[PDB]
């Protein structure tokens, strides 16, 4: 059962959100390893892999390149350090784009089934978004039923994954003509998403593409296939199926788990499952079932991006971010955690085996040995959701109440700020915020996104960067676990305006919004690309000229690499708070942080310090203001 | 210029083909590093990577799993050794399938351009193959022009890469119904190739698929998308465009390079380029151009799989296999080496910079820094080929004749044994070879394929396994660098029958074929799958019941991993002569070499010794004979 913890985690400085330390210590006293303990067990981590100068692409390896110059400078094949670093980064981009593309593909399948009248458990709820998106891609809407429009749109979207021509992706019709011309001159226009992923897997194959420039340019093309198509399709279809998010209020942090209620966690990414689970479990049938089993009711909380989806659409309380999933089971009050795929730590099974908690996997692509697999499908969605919630409610009597410790800490957060909601907040036009940017009332906008990584202090960089930006009158928007961190800290509560500078304070009180805008999940970074795209278009300007920046302060996933790359390729200066494994090559490092600005108009900037990164981002914003002839 | 060689390669036992030792020593005395020297510089290679128990799939890594049990047993995410090994192998399968799929995609593009009447430099030469393949996939041929049939076929083939349904790949119509039912029960039927590659990249993403069984089953599905579709399309369309190979004779080994002729090497994989280069350079215009430049003419030789393509179709002499590419430049007589993609050592540029040799890259996916890029396209194919051959001929005067050493060693080889050619050799029916298998005149058939790897003796396992099999009356067929090795040794010369056993000797003299059948390039392993598929179907039998085996004695590429996996999945016992990086996990090792036989009917078997592997393969063949009620 219990395990010997070899190295203990100094808990008082491990995290920036209240409750994480208590639960790490509870795990220690129970002998349960978390991600921090295993990170400590991994150290020292291999320097060659950390710098990206180790390749395992063929059986003649593994090969190490010594950047000291002490030992070997070339692999068995002859690959230098530049080639190996660029290829490994290309495969990271491929994997992130692939994750987002499979997400989009599942939502496309459900949307097409609804267009044909097959999945009657799912609606076309935003017919306006459907018609406008169909018109944007060249589909006439008038004279047609909603479902026929949806059928034609679905046919085009299905084809985004594998169309055979060298014509650009259809969804690129959402990108401004300036970005279009930039990508055309650079030759990075994506053609079909799965083809881009497969071509990266081919280029990195031994003896194919050894040039860092071409490798990274195709990485740019693949990231664009992700952001402006795959993730974009995911967001647009999730809005069409479950509603475009509008501003609402909810609760954040692990204080949302209840003592006298069945606690059901929804963890993962695809809302096709989580929306059904939440609606079924907060239905009154399951409420009285839980009362029959000795509870006051059923409380469903969310974690990570599927939690963000249910938070933005239904107001479901979000319990925590990435590195907190384990900790949620260590509260001792989780009857069941329902997962689909992406960023589901396998360790959550181990942890769950020291309690009563059931780890329910539901998707054929997300298997974890030891879990209980109840496969979800669209046609019998409500029945599977009922069965799952029933299993959780029936496990409720097994909760070891003697080992329950839920941290009190709970925070209010205003979420649901899609681009449509933001434009509605401005009176239906972009003009007031544009005037605020031109005056200097708002210096700029910064999108903060990304994961958690135990190599940096938990959620510290997220919140510190957000604070330092909003205090300098910079409107902060963001997605993902950054948004979970900001919500748990209080940066999205109605009083968060207190920490903003004078101009941001005045405008947030003039529009009744917080100074930090939760724009949704990791695929909802596409929303950011729309927002900037609108701004740049309203000002007769490219995205690269906007006084704006992006940041991933604590990233860890290959999805984050794809997101940062397509931010750069979209022309936004993009900061990384975790050092990508590229420092083993000077050429690749300067391409990433320098040479690529001339090509597409954005670039990377590595800085693990949140305050330093805030100063650099603010200086870049001031530079873009000076280039725009604006006041500073 | 020259380099200090830190460790010298014992050349007298380095290889099994004559001439390799002399050229390794010439490289040493010139200070030019080959793959062997850099392999020596890499040792000791990291044990964790060698056993597959090191993962770099996220920024929380790199993570090592200690199979000793000394240190950490789980990664930061919680992934055990089984998960990490299975995921890394899945990405190898993804990369190999992707390489073969991009190859097929380029040939599909050219074939579709010819169907529309656009690339008039390319013909429909095998209209019979075109019509039969179109009928096999449900396209009626009668009443239609050749080009219209080709258009409909191309539409179906284009869709193999990205069709949106969960329906199986169309090309699976070439697989027997028994394999169909096996794959259906296992649930590994491939749907769309690029989707399979992208789904592997998604499953191996952090926190998605952690179960080794599901990971490896999707690897099986992806390998099937490669072998029975992508590689199959590549082979079928290459035959339709450039002719189905028929038996012919040619020369092998580095003795085919001439002293008084311009020497042009074609290296790579896609014949769209190499056929044009060979035809243009052996045209009389370039012959008199080379005479004007002081040479007797132009001699074009091939290396690796594109060399195998031009060898099977035109009789172009093949100069060597994988590990010999560098050595070909060290002869000092190569005016130009023309490469497209796949297994092009970047080091060949370095080596070429110590001579006059020009490394010409021609494909947008195959860039090598320092090379000269003359991009090839179908519409201006003949003009680009003329320009390239002219550059080689004009470089001829720069050959340092003082530093020229071409090994005399040259061997005759009978190549061009496609399935059609083999059936034509048997009188148009499969009955004589089936009778020979039933009698015991031929014990079985074994396909030998794969790469070269300097960790094992060069070409030694290829030739030794082929010899040990044919001496026990086992018909040896094979592709790729195994076929180059067999051709250079003499196992495909008319006298090779001398080394065969009595039954194989009698039947090869009765049909005037060698005991070793060159069936083409790495994609032409699809031919093998057809052959077995025919045999199994003629006997009313599954492929798994045939007295047959496959082997990759010296593999190194991820393409080889995909090929071996889809051989296994096709039901053939498949031997590996190089240990895959899986031994860090007992569960994955037993799935690969044991548990998977119950699922699909084949399995892996690791044995780096060629004689041991020959005995095991022969015993498995005898087992399959006993199960068939045949004599032993
Ligand atoms: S691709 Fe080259 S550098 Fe990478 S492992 Fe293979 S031989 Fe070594
Ligand atoms: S996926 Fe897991 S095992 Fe692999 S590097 Fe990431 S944290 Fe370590
Ligand atoms: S030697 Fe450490 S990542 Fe390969
Ligand atoms: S530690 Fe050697 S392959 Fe990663």
């Amino acid at each position: 059962m219990a395990e010997y913890i070899k190295y203990r985690v100094p808990a008082k400085g491990v995290s920036a959100t209240k409750g994480v330390a208590e639960l790490i210590e509870k795990a220690e006293e129970e002998g349960i390893k978390t991600a921090w303990h295993r990170l400590l067990e991994q150290q020292p981590q291999c320097a060659f892999g950390q710098l990206g100068v180790c390749c395992r692409n063929c059986a003649m390896g593994p090969c190490r390149i010594d950047p000291f110059g002490s030992g070997p400078t070339k692999g068995v094949c002859g690959a230098g350090a530049d080639t190996i670093v660029a290829r490994n980064l290309l495969r990271m981009i491929a994997a992130g784009a692939a994750a987002h593309s499979d997400h989009a593909r599942d939502v496309v399948e459900v949307f097409k089934g609804v267009a044909e009248g097959r999945f009657q458990y799912y609606k076309l709820t935003d017919v306006e978004k459907l018609k406008s998106l169909a018109e944007t891609l060249g589909i006439s809407t008038e004279g047609k039923d909603e479902h026929e429009i949806a059928r034609e749109l679905a046919e085009v979207l299905e084809w985004e994954f594998g169309k055979p021509g060298d014509e650009p992706l259809r969804m690129l019709a959402l990108a401004p003509k300036k970005r279009i011309k930039v990508w055309e001159k650079a030759g990075v226009l994506p053609r079909a998403i799965d083809r881009e992923v497969c071509e990266c897997m081919h280029r990195t194959h031994i003896g194919v593409d050894a040039d860092p420039v071409s490798l990274l340019l195709h990485g740019i093309r693949t990231s664009l296939a992700d952001g402006w198509s795959g993730s974009m399709m995911a967001t647009y279809l999730s809005d069409i199926l479950f509603g475009t998010p509008k501003p609402l209020k909810a609760e954040a942090n692990l204080g949302v788990l209840k003592e006298d209620y069945v606690n059901i966690v929804v963890h993962g990414h695809n809302p096709i499952l989580s929306t059904k689970i939440a609606e079924i479990a907060m239905s009154e049938e399951m409420q009285k079932f839980a009362k029959k089993y000795g509870a006051k009711g059923v409380n469903v909380v969310g974690m990570c991006c599927t939690g963000n989806e249910v938070l933005m659409r239904l107001g479901v309380p979000i319990a925590g971010s990435f590195l907190m999933q384990e900790l949620a089971i260590i509260t001792g009050a989780v009857e069941a955690i329902i997962v689909d795929y992406q960023c589901i730590m396998p360790a959550i099974v181990d942890v769950a085996q020291c309690y009563h908690t059931k780890v329910i996997t539901t998707e054929p692509k997300g298997h974890i040995p030891g879990a209980v697999h109840i496969e979800f499908n669209a046609e019998k969605a409500d029945e599977i959701a009922k069965e799952i919630v029933r299993i959780a409610i029936e496990n409720y009597p097994n909760r070891p109440r003697d080992r329950v410790h839920i941290p009190k800490h709970k925070m209010e957060a205003i979420a649901g700020f899609s681009v449509e909601a933001i434009v509605e907040a401005l009176g239906g036009t972009l003009e007031p915020l544009i005037n605020a940017l031109r005056d200097g009332t708002i210096k700029g906008i910064v999108g903060i996104v990304g994961c958690n990584n135990p190599k940096v202090k938990h959620n510290y960089s997220h919140v510190t960067l957000a604070k330092e930006l909003i205090k300098r009158d910079v409107l902060v928007v963001g997605t993902g676990c950054w948004s979970i961190a900001a919500a748990m800290e209080g940066l999205m509560s109605p009083k968060a305006v207190d920490l903003a500078g004078p101009g941001l304070k005045k405008i947030c009180e003039a529009l009744n919004i917080p100074p930090c805008l939760h724009m949704g999940s990791c695929v909802d970074c596409s929303r950011i690309l729309i927002a900037l795209g609108a701004l740049a278009d309203a000002l007769g300007v490219d995205i690269s000229d906007l006084p704006a920046a992006g940041s991933a302060p604590e990233w860890m996933s290959e999805k984050a690499v794809s997101i940062g790359t397509y931010f750069v390729a979209s022309g936004v200066f993009t900061h990384l708070g975790v050092v990508p494994p590229v420092m083993g090559s000077q050429k690749v490092a300067k391409i990433l942080t320098e040479d690529v600005e001339d090509i597409i108009g954005g670039k990377f900037y590595v800085e693990p310090d949140p305050v330093k990164a805030a100063e650099t981002i603010y200086n870049v914003i001031l530079e873009k203001r000076k280039k725009l002839g604006w006041p500073l």
